[PDB]
């Protein structure tokens, strides 16, 4: 397609990339996790391993363009390595994230974006008594690392995660799974910082497939 | 020393033992624990290891005798091999019991006998969810193997298990411990058979010794 090509190159060519936000032109960032899998618990290191896609909305004004000047093409997806992306980070992470789906956006001609990588993470979760009735709970925060909410402010469309696409037969099953906005402050800094708790409560599954 | 001497010899040494109580003549046993430590849990065979001690206590007319006629003995201790002892049974083990006292027994004048053997021993138990808050709950019961309700009754002097011995470093701890009297029926019969239903109520200890 010879118009998605001019369009490219049109925002991608010809001006400085977007510095991130600031003060003065600040930006929201909408959350909102699909658990995939608990795959792995260790109670040795109490490290837990999550599955989940990420998903990520905002919106950037240098990102807009005229559908009309572009053969009425409304959005596109690219490589998020041509694009600014937040820096919504795990809070307590043990391991680098492992990235599991390519990494591409789709960007609508009003300069919203989505973007929702799948990831495998190992965070900081005590399993003991997760064989049991009760299961257990952990919770996880994401948010920007190097931001304050004078600079991205972060907000859910739901308070509940989507559960949707859980493996019916993993090991584990979701008892309950929310993700809430909050504030938090860090020892280096006084201003307030805003991220998502990500609550999961969970128990080995004794119920389903590979059961009788 | 002599008299005890002339009545050991006379209550042992001059009739055929006790054949055991009978339809015309039944006797009552009073049944107790003293439950000392939950010594192990096995996930892979649904087997936990008891250790405690057996109180049990009974009355036959052919151990009476007069004190005055034995200078003024009112008791004394003998080898439970020397006497009758009843056949009570855990009726769920999965090893031979191992017996972790001497045998021997107290006779009082009256024709009443208190014999305490102290005994582990493996039983059907699942202990799945052992290491939550609920933990897990468990039963045995004891009782006659061969003696139906018509030859051999029981009672329990408190529904409440002994747990003043109880081991405080165990690495498990007792949540709540009983022992009620029941009535069961087995395949093999049409008569009542009386048991002690021992329920017991555990998790491993995450607090005390060890624990910070
Ligand atoms: N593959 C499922 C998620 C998904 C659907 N469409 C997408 C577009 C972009 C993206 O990063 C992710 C997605
Ligand atoms: N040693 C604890 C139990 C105990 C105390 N006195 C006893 C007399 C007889 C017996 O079998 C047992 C006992």
């Amino acid at each position: 397609q010879a118009n998605l090509m001019r369009l490219k190159s049109d925002l991608f060519n010809r001006s400085p990339m977007y510095p991130g936000p600031t003060k003065d032109d600040p930006l929201t960032v909408t959350l909102g996790f699909t658990l995939q899998d608990i795959v792995k618990v260790d109670s040795s290191t109490n490290e837990v391993d999550l599955v989940y896609w990420e998903q990520q909305r905002w919106k950037l004004n240098s990102l807009m363009w005229d559908p009309n000047e572009y053969g009425n093409i409304t959005d596109f997806r690219t490589s998020a390595a041509d694009i600014w992306t937040p820096d919504i980070t795990a809070y307590e992470s043990t391991r680098p994230v492992q990235v599991l789906s390519p990494q591409i956006a789709v960007v609508t001609h009003d300069g919203s974006v989505m973007f929702i990588p799948a990831q495998r993470l190992s965070f900081m979760c005590d399993p003991t008594g997760v064989d049991s009735e009760e299961g257990v709970t952990c919770a996880l925060t994401f948010g920007s690392w190097v931001y304050s909410g004078f600079e991205i402010d972060l907000k859910t469309d739901t308070d509940q995660v989507d559960l949707s696409s859980y493996y019916a037969s993993s090991k584990y099953e979701i008892l309950s799974a929310t993700q809430t906005r909050q504030v938090q402050h860090y020892s280096c800094c006084p201003e307030p910082y805003i991220d998502v708790n990500l609550v999961v409560k969970f128990r080995e599954r004794r119920a389903g497939n590979g059961f009788f």
